[PDB]
């Protein structure tokens, strides 16, 4: 029926398959998924297992889990291991280098040391620590192993290649990648230290304890820290050499089977977890430590689908393994600024950006995407850099990572002006329409820039909430054009555009022109900036559907329930919206600004005529890459954090709005527990 075959790696491994199939067969129901075991040599086959369909599922190490969404096997972490406690729970853990009491050395002495590493390619045992040893390991860095080889003076590095690069193999014969050979893993590399063959062991933080008991026996042992002082193993929090995420349960990216797998664990955890006993336990085993999932876990949590490899690992990590793959050293360097890359979403925002890169020689290089949140993806990853973004998803991006760089400014042309405190954010109705009004909209048709946009969804979303305390938006309008919204809900029964509902260009009301038109066309209420009817109205905008368009035809609703022209945004408008700011990662915030600071000059509101010369803040068509209404990228004055850029009384309304969130994104960026 449902199986989960599971992949275990070698003999040990296998016995304690057996036991957990047969432990599950006694509490799953006939149906509830059932265990095979697969036995494989190493990881590595159990890898090449899943992506073959010969076996569904393997726990692995992060630095693992890379390796494992490479192509062509692509696979992706599905379940994630994490420690610290049933009520407490993290999803890292520390990388340690574990050493004798009385040896002296520092961190800096590994020189000729002997070496005891968990395996090739993991993250506290190869990963961190060869990786900060890199830079001055014997400049022919290519291939890693021969320099390592060459920096200590014998080793035992399960998986390695022990052919090539024997000294790898010196304190344990053949590199063994399983825990069939005595110095495999967090426990042999442990051993490796303890029967002295080698003088340093790099582990986690839990490995001493998971196998000496005594306090009186973990005092012979110390840790190494980064300042090269040493410090007790009680200290690890003070004397660790870097935090990596935890280990996960692996699965192809199509047809992996994830809910199984998921069900599986979830059961397994409530019945054989850490706070049961029983003859069998899932975290312990008599035939050995860490065996399918690390003793030192206490349970699992469900990682969340938008999540790939890169996403799950996330950005230091992935560029410190990239790096050290790759011999790529930051030795005393200087100048990544060469260009900045440019995220665009569909076609348009491509064409412009094309255009802007071909007229600065390259200073700006385009990445594109589909959506937003794609987008967002690109830059969280390296990527791409830099995009502009309403402050809706300015509120996702930070929760990602990102930062804020610069702000759109509307109101002045004077470029040192401070950021705004933000537009006017109404709701548009036809004058025709003679009974709508705030009170009223239940049931009404509604048209929206975008799902998670401030003036088209956050602002008036989360006031309407407030008021009907629930989340079911698409049941309290009749029907909808929100692009970005399920293409089969109500609020995507108004849209248009070829690409129907997508959060776009390829669908025609999108953005704030695009909800204008949807309210022309079809809606009662469009919800956007309030400079957008005059944007739109007067012939100011030439296209068949607004060109003969009249500012008197429309009013405002206000939130006393009255109407009032258009003219009186000020007077009636539902609130003020932090301005769209551009966003990028730290490392790069500041060649992005200093770059676009200075393309500003020759292409910003100066520009006396677009139709010659190049224009960043005018589109071909409305919006692209920054809003048209823009006059000036200002500097943001010490507001460079998400939090202080949008402004506590922003934060606040978006939070209340969580709960209804359905951005795949945003539950990726909030599933690390730090
Ligand atoms: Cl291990
Ligand atoms: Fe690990
Ligand atoms: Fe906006």
């Amino acid at each position: 029926e449902k199986t989960v075959r599971w992949c275990a790696v070698n003999d040990h491994e296998a016995s304690k398959c057996a036991n957990f199939r047969d432990s599950m067969k006694k509490v799953l129901p006939e149906d509830g998924p059932r265990i095979i075991c697969v036995k494989k040599a190493s990881y590595l086959d159990c890898i090449k297992a899943i992506a073959a369909h010969e076996a569904d599922a393997v726990t692995l190490d992060a630095g693992l889990v890379h390796e494992a969404g490479l192509t062509p096997n692509n696979l992706k972490p599905v379940v994630a291991e994490f420690y610290g406690s049933k009520e407490n729970p993290k999803t890292f853990y520390y990388a340690v280098a574990l050493v004798k009491k009385g040896s002296n050395f520092q961190l800096n002495e590994l020189q000729g040391k002997k070496s005891c590493h968990t395996g090739l390619g993991r993250s506290a045992g190869w990963n961190i620590p060869i990786g900060l040893l890199l830079c001055d390991l014997p400049e022919p860095r290519k291939p890693l192993e021969k320099a390592v080889a060459s920096f200590f003076s014998g080793s035992c590095v399960p998986c390695a290649d022990g052919a090539d690069f024997p000294q790898l193999c010196q304190l344990c014969p053949g590199c063994g990648c399983s825990s069939v050979q005595p110095y495999f893993g967090y426990s042999g590399a442990f051993k490796c230290l303890k029967d002295g063959l080698g003088d340093v062991a790099f582990v986690k933080q839990e490995t001493i304890f998971e196998n000496l008991p005594s306090k009186d026996e973990r005092d012979q042992y110390e840790l190494l820290c980064l300042d090269n002082t040493r410090k007790p193993v009680d200290e690890y929090e003070q004397c660790h050499l870097a935090r990596v995420p935890s280990h996960a349960v692996v699965a192809r990216s199509v047809d992996g089977k994830e809910d199984l797998i998921w069900e599986l664990l979830n059961q397994a955890q409530e019945h054989f977890g850490k706070d049961k006993s029983g003859d069998f336990q899932l975290f312990s085993s008599p035939h050995g430590k860490n065996l399918l999932f690390k003793d030192s876990a206490y349970g699992f949590f469900k990682v969340p689908p938008r999540m790939d490899a890169n996403l799950y690992l996330g950005y230091e990590y992935v560029t410190a393994v990239r790096n050290l793959r790759e011999g790529i050293c930051p030795d005393p360097l200087q100048d990544e600024c060469k260009a900045v890359k440019w995220c665009a979403l569909g076609h348009h925002e491509r064409l412009k950006c094309d255009e802007w890169s071909v007229t600065s020689g390259g200073l700006i290089e385009c990445e594109s995407a589909e959506t937003p949140e794609d987008c967002i993806a690109k830059i969280m990853n390296g990527e791409a850099d830099a995009m502009s973004l309403d402050g809706g998803y300015v509120y996702i991006a930070g929760q990602c990572g990102l930062v804020p760089v610069l702000a759109e400014n509307y109101e002045s042309t004077d470029c040192k002006k401070a950021p705004e405190e933000g537009y006017l954010s109404v709701a548009v109705v036809k004058k025709s329409n003679p009974d709508i009004n705030w009170n009223n909209l239940e049931g009404k048709k509604s048209c929206h820039t975008a799902v998670d946009r401030t003036a088209g969804w956050n602002i008036p979303m989360g006031l309407l909430y407030n008021r009907i305390n629930h989340c079911r938006f698409d049941e309290f309008f009749r029907q909808g054009c929100a692009p970005g919204s399920q293409k089969n809900s109500s609020l995507c029964e108004l849209c248009v555009g070829p690409s129907v509902c997508a959060p776009n260009n390829r669908e025609g009301y999108y953005g704030y022109t695009g909800a204008f038109r949807c309210l022309v066309e079809k809606g009662d209420v469009a919800f956007v900036k309030s400079q957008t009817v005059l944007q739109n109205t007067g012939g100011r905008n030439s296209e068949p559907w607004a060109k003969d368009l009249k500012e008197e035809d429309f009013e405002l609703l206000c939130l006393d329930g009255t109407r009032k022209p258009v003219s009186e945004a000020h007077n009636c408008h539902l609130a003020k919206a932090p301005n769209h700011a551009v966003v990028s990662r730290k490392d790069k915030a500041a060649c992005v600004k200093q770059k676009l600071l200075d393309l500003q000059v020759e292409f910003g509101n100066t520009v006396a005529d677009c139709s010659s010369k190049f224009c960043m803040f005018h589109s071909k068509t409305k919006d692209l890459l920054f809003r048209d209404d823009t006059k000036c990228l200002v500097d943001l004055r010490g507001k460079n954090t998400y939090e202080k850029y949008l402004g506590a009384d922003y934060i606040k309304a978006v939070s209340n709005l969580r709960k209804c969130s359905t951005s795949r994104l945003l539950e990726a960026c909030t599933f690390h527990k730090h």
